[PDB]
């Protein structure tokens, strides 16, 4: 009988954990043309838009995070605890219960309500921008999502830098490991983050506000979740809301620095902003791989059998360059009215909780920056994030206008 899965015989191979690998290489394009799904050593990789969108919702595929933790063999400890218990690792009743307590402030209706704050914050950040060369992350891409999360979670607004610094230094992008050197840094960062969070939580336990930390504390007083679930959930929302938005904002500037004519088009027509943001999400999603799933049962799709326990990764970046769906897919173009959205936010039960908030922050940022400033220009060497997950500039030296 068969030595390998018969339906896997023709699947193109890709190794995204290879120093020379690029999502935009011709070999990746060839793979997507040959097959809707590629084989990697440890996981199947979905490359075409239709299947990536559909399978992220497929109930036969649950969260693969716990599978990955066992795959990398993280030892028993605080880092493993967080990685196996946090929202993205859960499914069924536990997931819907915990996600449910964090949903309210992120619903489209409630995002409308925070819009005035976002616009005012963007305006203020632009008012005090430096006038020569400067780090865009330091002066805009970091402050904006840090302040927004502080506002939503009930943290003092002057704590925005500390909160941002705390999120970065958890090094959660490096947590999928069994190396002790890395795991020391991750644990130390998580501990310091929990120090701030527990202090905020204990304060809301006695004097609650209308913020999300206060909301979750009330659920804790109603016995819906325990103390550990409480702090883990707050930590989850904070980290997931900060780094992604930060890097995506920095990628937006990078995209327009490479294509400044399109910046002038938004200045000419501010109405282009939402479409422009969606193009940034299509062209350069901060999470090239969005949904990390695992087969919960044996099933078949397009004649390819996916047995129980198969890790399945949704490759948003490659799916965004699918010419079956997007016209002139490998060209950055904000002017094209597109039928299909980006799938930068994944899908299914785990679909990004702050999707509407993310689009708001990006749209408000882009619209105001383009209306008030000249096109961005790269002003020095960029420091890129070299990790699995969040991608984009950690530091972006630039100037708005040649003079
Ligand atoms: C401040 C705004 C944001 C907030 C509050 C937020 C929050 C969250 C949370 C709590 C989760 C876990 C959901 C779950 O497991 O049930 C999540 C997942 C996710 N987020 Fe975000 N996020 C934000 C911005 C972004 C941005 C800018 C991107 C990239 C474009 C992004 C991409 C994703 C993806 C791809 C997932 C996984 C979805 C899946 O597995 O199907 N998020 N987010």
């Amino acid at each position: 009988t068969a030595h390998t899965e018969p339906s896997w015989a023709d699947l193109p191979f890709l190794d995204f954990t290879d120093p020379n690998f690029s999502w935009d290489s011709p070999e990746v394009a060839e793979a997507r043309e040959k097959s809707w799904i590629a084989r990697t050593p440890l996981a199947l990789l979905v490359l075409r838009y239709a299947e990536a969108d559909q399978l992220a919702r497929d109930k036969r595929l649950i969260s693969g995070f716990r599978g990955l933790v066992d795959m990398v063999g993280t030892p028993e400890g605080p880092v493993r605890d967080f990685m196996v218990d946090f929202l993205q690792s859960l499914d069924g009743a536990d997931h819907r219960r915990l996600r449910g307590l964090a949903t309210h402030p992120f619903t489209p209706r409630r995002i409308t309500a925070v819009q005035p704050f976002v616009r005012s914050t963007v305006e203020q950040l632009i008012d005090k921008l430096p006038q020569g060369d400067f780090d865009f992350v330091q002066h805009f891409a970091h402050p904006l999502p840090a302040l927004v999360m502080c506002q939503l979670l009930g943290f003092p607004l002057e704590d925005y830098d500390t909160v941002g610094r705390l999120s970065i230094e958890t090094n959660l992008g490096l947590a999928l490991s069994n190396d002790q050197d890395i795991l020391v840094k991750v644990e130390q960062g998580l501990g310091r983050m929990f120090d701030y969070l527990v202090a905020a939580i204990e304060k809301r336990k006695v004097e609650p506000g209308d913020d999300l930390t206060s909301d979750i504390v009330r659920a804790f007083h109603d016995g819906v979740l325990d103390d550990y679930e409480l702090r883990t959930l707050v930590a989850t929302v904070l980290v997931a809301g900060y780094e992604t938005t930060n890097h995506q904002l920095a990628l937006a500037m990078y995209d327009f620095a490479q294509h400044p004519d399109q910046w002038m088009k938004i200045k000419e027509n501010p109405e282009l902003a939402p479409q422009a943001v969606e193009e940034v999400l299509r062209w350069s999603p901060t999470l090239p791989v969005t949904a990390t799933r695992v087969a919960a049962e044996d099933f078949e799709v397009n004649g390819v059998r996916i047995p129980t326990g198969t890790p399945v990764f949704m490759c948003a970046h490659v799916a965004h360059r699918d010419p079956r769906v997007f016209a002139d897919a490998d060209r950055f173009d904000i002017t094209v009215k597109r039928e299909a959205p980006s799938i930068a936010f994944g899908g299914g039960p785990h679909f990004c909780l702050g999707t509407a908030l993310a689009r708001l922050e990006l749209t408000e940022a882009v619209a105001a920056l383009a209306t008030r400033l000249d096109p961005p220009q790269i002003a020095g060497e960029i420091t890129w994030r070299h990790e699995l997950g969040v991608a984009g500039p950690d530091a972006l030296p630039l100037r708005f206008g040649a003079a």
